[PDB]
């Protein structure tokens, strides 16, 4: 019962400053600008330990299945192999990303009717704010 307010269908309903969290992270013109316009599905779903995330849109489809606090690979939707580790801390979903010596983290939690979405990346965050499909 570990997620259970995060599981369900979501939609990208606004977001804020995510141009610069790509640049920040080393993303290209042309991937910025593709990737910047999707409103991507975001779904959320755990069996037994693993928890699935997929993101569906019109620029990339991804998934990662993991269990909390256990390293695995991810390729993300801008083409970067990373190291990724994912826990709850105080009821928010804590998500790191590793690779070239550079790091992410993405936290994700309830708040209201809404999944809140922070990327943080050196000093730049953006946010990126989900309701239910
Ligand atoms: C599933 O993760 C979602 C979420 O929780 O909002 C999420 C959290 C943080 C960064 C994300 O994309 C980083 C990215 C995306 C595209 C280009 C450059 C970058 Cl740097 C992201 O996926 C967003 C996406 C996922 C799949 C398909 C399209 C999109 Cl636009």
């Amino acid at each position: 019962h570990m997620c259970d307010a995060f599981v369900g269908t979501w939609k990208l309903v606004s977001s804020e400053n995510f141009d610069d969290y790509m640049k920040e992270v080393g993303v290209g013109f042309a991937t910025r600008k593709v990737a910047g316009m999707a409103k991507p599905n975001m779904i959320i779903s755990v069996n037994g330990d693993v928890i699935t995330i997929k993101s569906e849109s019109t620029f990339k489809n991804t998934e990662i299945s993991f269990i909390l606090g256990q390293e695995f690979d991810e390729v993300t939707a801008d083409d970067r192999k990373v190291k990724s580790t994912i826990t709850l801390d105080g009821g928010v979903l804590v998500h790191v990303q590793k690779w070239d010596g550079k790091s992410t983290t993405i936290k994700r939690k309830r708040e209201d009717d809404k999944l809140v979405v922070e990327c943080v990346m050196k000093g730049v965050t953006s946010t990126r704010v989900y309701e239910r499909a």
